[PDB]
């Protein structure tokens, strides 16, 4: 009753062009079975939004990558908030929700406006540049690490440390093997910088820390949940700064429409997040069968969530293929949906709308002026290189 397909969508065909694979997942209907994998595949909106808004049914305590942990050991230990189902999820969650509240953002918006501005400044000073090395990563790699509290030395390890983790979610291909096997000295890095002593106070690690007396979560849980700041905090920023700046290279006319009015800039960052969905795929592990679809999944099996091709589902989009910074973007799943929503989402939509906006003041034109090169991730969308001349204003 459930189609099978022979997509993988972990290979480097796929990651090239995933667009026309994703609509023959979301055409075979409403649940796919991936021969390649073997696990059920859910890429229509409806589907992944119901499968996100059911945690209990689709946990993640069992990982959200391809493995299934209580069939094989985690290659680190379980992600505190992450990898954890309810309520054992809940304290974590409100703590790292409070460590990047609103108020934090008040906190440390001046700075990150200013260098954004700066970064601008200093690109159109190049005039020349490389949208991903010079911008998509130099303006993340120079706010994030000193919100966080990070020490200046070894900040290195961070976008390595993150590509693994995004590795490691996908299946035993050359990708994810590829970076455990030989990845222990990020780890060390990682580990010995979520200690309470190595962490700044004021920043986001020292916050974290700071909440182990208020009965929230334990002393030996703040290494854990600083971890998971310095594993997603980073890498999926700048493939949607990336992203942003592809799209506003890409349709000129949404660029011209930004430069005039700059408050559009925080939609034209979602919109960006939709349309690239820099996070493209997650799993979730069956704790029951669950009809969804009209299909039948079976106990302890792991389905796939396609959150791009549910951000570009026709079902629920019009003209999804279309970069539109005035589209009303809210209800899409690039930064998920339900009780594991990104809780770094206003960090990461700060970022975006600061550096948007800067460029909105300052850029009149971003052209593509030599080959883009696509950064191969099991989890994460990305260029490796996006070589663009800027005009200023
Ligand atoms: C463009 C930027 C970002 C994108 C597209 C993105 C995407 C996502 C997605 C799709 C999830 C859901 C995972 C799931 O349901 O299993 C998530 C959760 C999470 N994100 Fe982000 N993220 C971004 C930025 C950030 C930043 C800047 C931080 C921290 C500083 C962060 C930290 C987290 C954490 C800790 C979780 C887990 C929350 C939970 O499990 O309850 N992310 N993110
Ligand atoms: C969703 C993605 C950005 C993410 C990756 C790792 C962790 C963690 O280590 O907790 C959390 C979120
Ligand atoms: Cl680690």
């Amino acid at each position: 009753t459930i189609p099978h397909l022979a997509i993988d969508p972990f290979s480097l065909d796929f990651f090239d062009d995933p667009y026309p694979d994703q609509q023959t997942l979301r055409d075979a209907g409403p649940v796919v079975y991936l021969d390649k994998w073997n696990v059920y595949g859910v890429a229509r909106y409806a589907e992944v939004h119901a499968v996100l808004n059911d945690p209990t049914t689709f946990c993640s305590s069992r990982g959200v990558g391809l493995s299934d942990f209580k069939k094989e050991k985690p290659w680190r230990p379980p992600s505190l908030i992450l990898e954890a189902d309810p309520p054992a999820h809940t304290r974590p969650r409100a703590v790292l929700s409070k460590v990047l509240s609103p108020a934090t953002m008040k906190t440390i918006r001046d700075g990150f406006a200013a260098a954004a501005d700066a970064k601008v400044d200093e690109l159109l000073q190049r005039g020349c540049i490389d949208a991903i090395a010079d911008l998509a990563e130099a303006y993340p790699l120079s706010v994030f690490p000193d919100a966080m509290g990070l020490k200046q030395e070894g900040r290195e390890h961070l976008l390595p440390y993150a590509g693994l983790v995004f590795n490691a979610f996908g299946p035993p291909n050359e990708l994810r093997q590829t970076a455990i096997e030989r990845s222990a000295p990020h780890q060390a890095y990682v580990n010995e910088q979520c200690q309470r002593p190595n962490l700044a106070p004021g920043g986001f690690g020292a916050c974290i820390h700071a909440f182990t007396d208020t009965g929230e979560i334990t002393p030996d849980e703040a290494p854990l949940l600083v971890r998971s700041l310095l594993s997603a905090g980073l890498d999926a920023t700048v493939n949607g700064i990336g992203a942003a700046v592809y799209c506003l290279a890409r349709f000129p006319g949404e660029l011209q429409r930004l430069r005039s009015d700059p408050t559009l800039a925080r939609n034209a960052f979602e919109e960006a997040v939709r349309f690239e969905s820099p996070v493209q795929t997650f799993f979730r592990t069956t704790t029951r069968e669950v009809e969804l679809g009209g299909a039948v999944i079976g106990e302890g099996e792991k389905v796939l969530m396609f959150l791009g091709s549910a951000n570009r589902d026709p079902r629920r989009w019009s003209d999804p293929d279309l970069y539109d910074i005035t589209r009303k973007t809210s209800g899409h799943v690039g930064f998920g949906s339900g009780v594991h929503m990104c809780v770094g989402q206003l960090v990461a939509r700060l970022e975006g709308e600061v550096m948007l906006s800067a460029l909105a003041r300052k850029v009149a034109a971003i052209d593509i002026d030599g080959p883009v090169k696509r950064r191969f991730n099991n989890t994460l969308r990305g260029l490796e290189s996006l070589p663009v001349k800027l005009t200023p204003a």
